[PDB]
């Protein structure tokens, strides 16, 4: 009983690094494989050997060791956490929908839409919206004037996102105009959006809250900052994703409460997930 997991590379929560070619996974990580198009034309590809480790990969051994099971870890290739696209789920959550995956476990976010189509475990990191700015930058939250009236400073307040997940979701879901002035500043990724703002190129970076705030706890020079968005309704957590469901929800939480209550995950967050920057 293999059970095939999709996870996505997202810095501490899942790191990936080649294997040696002289081919094994040794130290803190594990196998994973990720299939690789041989050009930029066809459907033809080669699944390549890599090895994983971070905060969540570590909340997999433990899985595997205490549920008792083996598995055999991928990494998503289309898409990233998960979207529904021209009606079809992509990312982590595509691999589960599909049944291409039994679990997805990394920095997935829990929200509504998701869960009408996967089942989650309880959540074990806390996460919601944050603002990360450039130590000195005075802002109260996404309700601060200069979020709401962007054009009534000179030059217009520059924020944005990584478009595609549940941040952007959750600003496009309600807020249009917010969202329509936003997409001028779209990042392509985490560590785009935090040299735009060391520079002052940018100066606002709403995202993902366990990640900004791990980035501000050990940014060089500690020259970042991250503070609540005030948007409560976006509070969250990260969760496993299972199958619509799947009977392995149940052991899968009772595993999680069991590390809770015991210090293990207290132990892991104090390994993978403290910060030294005031
Ligand atoms: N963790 C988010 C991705 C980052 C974000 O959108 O803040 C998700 O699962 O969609």
């Amino acid at each position: 009983n293999h059970l095939s997991i999709v996870t996505l590379e997202e810095a501490p929560f899942v790191i990936v690094e080649d294997i040696d070619p002289l081919e094994t996974c040794v130290r803190n990580t594990v196998p994973c494989r990720k299939f690789v198009k041989i050009n930029n034309s066809t459907n033809e590809g080669m699944n390549v050997k890599k090895c994983c480790k971070g905060f969540c990969i570590d909340i997999l051994k433990k899985l595997s060791r205490t549920v008792k099971f083996t598995y055999d870890l991928y990494l998503v290739t289309n898409g990233k956490h998960g979207k529904k696209v021209n009606n079809v789920w992509n990312g982590m959550i595509g691999e589960v929908v599909y049944q291409r995956a039994v679990m997805a476990v990394g920095s997935l976010t829990i929200n509504e839409e998701r869960s009408e189509v996967v089942d989650f475990s309880v959540p074990f990191v806390e996460t919601g919206i944050s603002v990360m700015v450039s130590r000195g930058t005075q802002v109260t939250g996404l309700s601060d004037k200069k979020f709401q009236r962007p054009h009534d400073y000179s030059p217009p307040f520059r924020f944005g996102t990584v478009p595609n997940g549940s941040t952007e979701r959750n600003i496009r879901n309600n807020y249009p105009y917010m969202h329509q002035y936003m997409t001028r500043f779209n990042q392509r990724g985490v560590e785009d959006a935090l040299v735009s703002l060391k520079t002052g190129k940018l100066d606002a970076f709403i995202y993902d809250a366990a990640v900004l705030n791990y980035k501000a706890g050990r940014d060089e020079g500690c020259k970042l900052v991250t503070i609540g968005s005030g948007y409560i309704f976006a509070t969250t957590g990260y969760g496993i994703a299972l199958q619509k469901g799947s009977p392995w929800k149940r052991q899968i939480d009772l595993a999680l409460l069991q590390f809770v209550g015991d210090g293990e995950m207290e132990e892991l967050e104090t390994l993978w997930l403290t910060g030294i920057c005031h």
